[PDB]
RNA sequence: CUAAGAAAUUCACGGCGGGCUUGAUGUCCGCGUCUACCUGGUUCACUGCCGUGUAGGCAG
């Protein structure tokens, strides 16, 4: 999770619907696993829904910056498409954890 | 049209004081190395060489 570290309340209270549940890590369906807690009205609801899946969603509109590292890829005898890669945080977040399997703990030591 | 394009690490400093490494010792026994060969351009179209001077008597 990336943003205002103020917040990791709403981020705790959204990550347990998967240790669980079949609504907030399967909220993408199961409306009726959105509706079983929410009892509101349905204006409310529809809201507070929108808001708990506007965190896994882009940030507002399709941006790069100039200090973000983007080049030209050539085509098959045609022009570029240009690219822009980004930081794999989740690969590198697993690549760590498995060298830590492999360097430390207590099994390898 | 390249994880693209940019970049001052800087100043200064006491490593010192001491010290027993010792004692002992079997390296031994044995053996088939043969077979054959042209250094022959002028080891300079040259060192001493009528003129060093494409002319010459020139240990040719």
């Amino acid at each position: 999770v990336v943003g205002n570290a103020a917040a990791l309340d709403v981020f705790k209270f959204l990550s347990l619907q998967y240790q669980g549940k079949n609504l907030l890590n399967w909220l993408t369906e199961d409306s009726a696993e959105a509706l079983q807690a929410l009892s509101d009205n349905a204006e409310q609801a529809r809201e507070w829904r929108q808001a708990f899946i506007g965190i896994t969603t882009v940030k507002g509109a399709p941006a790069s910056h100039s200090l973000a590292k983007q080049l030209y890829f050539p085509l098959p005898g045609s022009g570029y498409h240009l690219l822009a890669p980004l930081f794999p945080t989740s690969l590198v977040h697993h690549v760590h954890a498995l060298l830590r399997e492999a360097r430390f703990g207590d099994a390898a030591k």
